């Protein structure tokens, strides 16, 4: 059993912005706005065979608000249970254009749509929890089914720096959907990063495929989108939708469909204000079967490289152990505290003015958002000045012949990342062994810009 998956890069339209509050006649005018284009979308996935379509968080409405602000653009929806096709009872619950637009693109394409939206609770001052304000405000994905059916309402669990326009639920929402093309589970953005709902949506609730609203800024060598989310699908032995903004000026680019095995179709775009369509099939009950012990191979083998001359290097914020790769071949191992990398590599030249370096951190993350690390890297330095290590490095002209990375992970949630110039994924290049290794299959297609192993201690947070 198959199924074809779509995926939106969306060149949002944003308000106009700001000062007074709009009113909802000017809220909805924007949202339609958005709305004509993400139809546009919708349409063509479904003429092209497409049984579900995920559009970014915020395409609707942007991520520029204050609690006001945002409060006219926001509608009531219902709980999921109250079985509600919007499209043919339209006025069940009030005004409710948008969650009606939607349905209505889901049920006349018979087409999954899966869109982020903003929900309004309105609460007494009665409950404790309750904002001044008298409503709690939620940054809202919601799926409607080919039916037009709200078959799931998901608030985000982790709010990034300066979305204080919305509310954090009481508890994490764990929320599925079930289809003839699998169980599927569906998280936002910087849940990603987190434990819940993300983990348990896939160890404890068995979801074959998770679909990803993202509004992501790109931070290099390890946190670009498609590199992170299909590392990530990976690591988590599952299927997954990337549906990004298309920002460049914010760094916001990179959608795909992401299977356990490698990437599926990914898009990345700097250059032009375009939004991207993207489609593939994937495997409706693929297998999550294949464990890793990522410490295994590591923790039984000896220091690779002895008296070795070690610096400091700065990676998005965090300071990492770095050994610099002399030779065109070798064989190193650099420690950071409580985790030990190992790294075997053979480049296929030695490229002038082109330095690599394998780095270890085992640490916790505090700008701008508090998660404990524990990260081995080989990465493409910069310039040649080693101090640049862990920069931003957009291309590179050193191909490797081979590679084989590894580490002492105090973890069972590790990441295997693989980045090419100029931010091109290698399917299936490599692959993972049961042992904790991140290894070449074939010399890379193209130029080397990492190879990480991204883990992730979930209770050092
Ligand atoms: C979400 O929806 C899914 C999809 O509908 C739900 O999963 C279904 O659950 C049914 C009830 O448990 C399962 O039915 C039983 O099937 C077995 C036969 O085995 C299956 O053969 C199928 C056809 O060849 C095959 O699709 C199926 O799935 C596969 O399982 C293997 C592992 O075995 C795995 O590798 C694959 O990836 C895939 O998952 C099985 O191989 C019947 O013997 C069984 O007996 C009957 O009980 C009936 C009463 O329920 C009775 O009517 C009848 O007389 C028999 O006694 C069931 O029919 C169905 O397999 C399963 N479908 C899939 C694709 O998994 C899931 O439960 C829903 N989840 C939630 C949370 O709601
Ligand atoms: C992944 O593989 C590693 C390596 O085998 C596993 O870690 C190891 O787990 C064993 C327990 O089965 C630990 O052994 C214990 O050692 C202490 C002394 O250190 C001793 O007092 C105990 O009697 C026992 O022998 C071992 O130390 C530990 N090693 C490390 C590096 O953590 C790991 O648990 C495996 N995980 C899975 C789920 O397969
Ligand atoms: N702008 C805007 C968005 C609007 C939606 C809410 N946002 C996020 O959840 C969000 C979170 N993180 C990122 N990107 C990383 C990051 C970047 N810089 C610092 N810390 C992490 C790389 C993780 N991208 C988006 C921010
Ligand atoms: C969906 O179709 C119905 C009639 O078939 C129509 O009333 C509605 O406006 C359509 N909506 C969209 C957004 O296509
Ligand atoms: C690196 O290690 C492998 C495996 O032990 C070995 O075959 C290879 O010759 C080594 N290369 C160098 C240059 O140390
Ligand atoms: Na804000």
């Amino acid at each position: 059993d198959t199924f074809t998956a779509a995926v939106y890069e969306h060149a949002a339209i944003l308000p106009n912005a700001t000062l007074t509050p709009v009113s909802r006649e000017e809220a909805l005018a924007l949202m339609n706005r958005n709305l004509d284009i993400l139809e546009g979308a919708i349409t063509s996935a479904a003429d092209q065979g497409a049984h579900i379509i995920v559009t970014p968080e915020d395409a609707i409405y942007g991520w520029n608000f204050n609690r006001d602000s945002l409060y006219p653009y926001l509608e009531d929806i219902p709980d999921p249970e109250v079985n509600w096709i919007p499209c043919n009872n339209r006025n069940r619950f009030g005004q409710t254009p948008v969650q009606e637009r939607l349905s209505c693109l889901a049920k006349n394409n018979s087409i999954y749509v899966v869109a982020n939206i903003g929900d309004k609770k309105p609460c007494d001052t009665s409950d404790p929890q309750c904002p001044p304000d008298g409503r709690y405000q939620y940054n809202t994905d919601v799926v409607f089914d080919s039916q037009g059916k709200l078959v799931a309402r998901y608030h985000k669990q982790n709010l990034f720096m300066g979305e204080n326009q919305f509310n954090v639920p009481k508890e994490p929402e764990i929320v599925t959907f079930n289809t003839t093309f699998g169980s599927f589970g569906i998280f936002t953005c910087f849940d990603i990063l987190f434990h819940d709902p993300a983990v348990t949506l896939v160890k404890d609730f068995h979801v074959d495929t998770i679909v990803f609203p993202t509004a992501w800024m790109n931070v290099l060598p390890h946190l670009s989108a498609v590199e992170f989310h299909s590392a990530w699908a990976m690591g988590m032995r599952v299927n997954f939708l990337a549906s990004n903004i298309h920002y460049p000026s914010k760094k916001m680019t990179g959608s795909g469909i992401y299977a356990p095995n490698s990437s599926r179709a990914f898009h990345y775009d700097m250059k032009t204000e375009e939004g991207k369509l993207l489609l593939s099939q994937l495997d409706s009950h693929p297998s999550h079967s294949a464990v890793v012990n990522w410490t295994s191979y590591a923790s039984s083998i000896e220091a690779l490289s002895s008296g070795n001359k070690e610096f400091k290097g700065t990676v998005f914020f965090d300071e990492f152990t770095f050994v610099k790769l002399t030779g065109v071949a070798g064989n190193y191992t650099v420690c950071q505290k409580d985790l030990c990398c190992h790294l075997s590599y053979k480049m296929s030249e030695n490229i002038p003015n082109e330095v690599y370096a394998l780095g270890a951190f085992d640490g916790l993350h505090t700008v701008e958002g508090r998660y404990y690390l524990q990260i081995c890297t080989l990465l493409k330095c910069k310039t040649t000045n080693l101090n640049t290590c862990g920069d931003s490095a957009e291309t590179a002209s050193t191909r490797f012949e081979m590679f084989s990375l590894s580490g002492t992970f105090g973890t069972q949630y590790v990441f295997p990342e693989v980045l090419l110039s100029e931010n091109q994924l290698a399917p299936g290049e490599f692959q993972v062994s049961t042992d904790g290794r991140l290894f070449s299959l074939k010399p890379t297609s193209g130029p080397v810009l990492t190879v990480t192993l991204f883990g992730r201690l979930y209770e050092k947070d």
